[PDB]
RNA sequence: CUCGCGGAUCAGUCACCCAAGCGAG
């Protein structure tokens, strides 16, 4: 199947059930979806973050799979806030061009699509941050209209 | 070169990748 890259954020307190123990958890998901999925390593942070990479390869809907699967482990957290309800999503400077469009027209009609809040990284590599915020099927549907923008690109 | 075994150290619900050492083409 024709493949696309998902690079989303990961917070350390989700790692752990990603991954699961001996690796079972991520390998039975890789298994189940046809994705590759690969971690950074613990301490191996996004820079200006505290959040773990995740790259993931696959068809567009084993991206969206994989995706859903790392929300719904980001949703358990409770140590003893915002975070819960975010996506954070790592794109290639010409593909958040797309997200974005000509005086920010695509990315105002994808939050008018979604029922999520849509942000990105201004410039401080070549790289953007994208961050989604709303209910979970807010953040779906902009987290689906954003790889069918990751789709839309001659990288 | 590449692959197979292996799994130092890191990690730690921590996999994949990656060291020593070894094997094969
Ligand atoms: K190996
Ligand atoms: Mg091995
Ligand atoms: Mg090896």
């Amino acid at each position: 199947g024709s493949q696309y890259f998902l690079k989303v954020l990961i917070p350390s307190y989700a790692a752990g059930s990603i991954i699961g123990k001996g690796g079972q958890t991520i390998v039975q998901l890789q298994k189940e979806t046809g994705a590759t999925i690969k971690l950074s390593k613990s301490k191996d942070f996004y820079p200006g973050t505290t959040e773990r990479v995740c790259l993931i390869q696959g068809t567009i809907e084993a991206l969206n799979a994989v995706h859903g699967f790392i929300a719904e482990k980001i949703r358990e957290m409770p140590q003893n806030p915002d975070r819960a309800n975010q996506v954070k999503i790592i794109v290639p400077n010409s593909t958040a061009g797309l997200i974005i469009g000509k005086g920010g027209a695509t990315v105002k009609a994808i939050m008018e699509q979604s029922g999520a809040w849509v942000q990105l990284s201004q410039k401080p590599l070549q790289n953007r941050v994208v961050t989604v915020s709303g209910e979970p099927e807010q953040n779906r549907k902009a987290v689906e209209l954003i790889i069918q923008k990751i789709q839309e690109d001659p990288q």
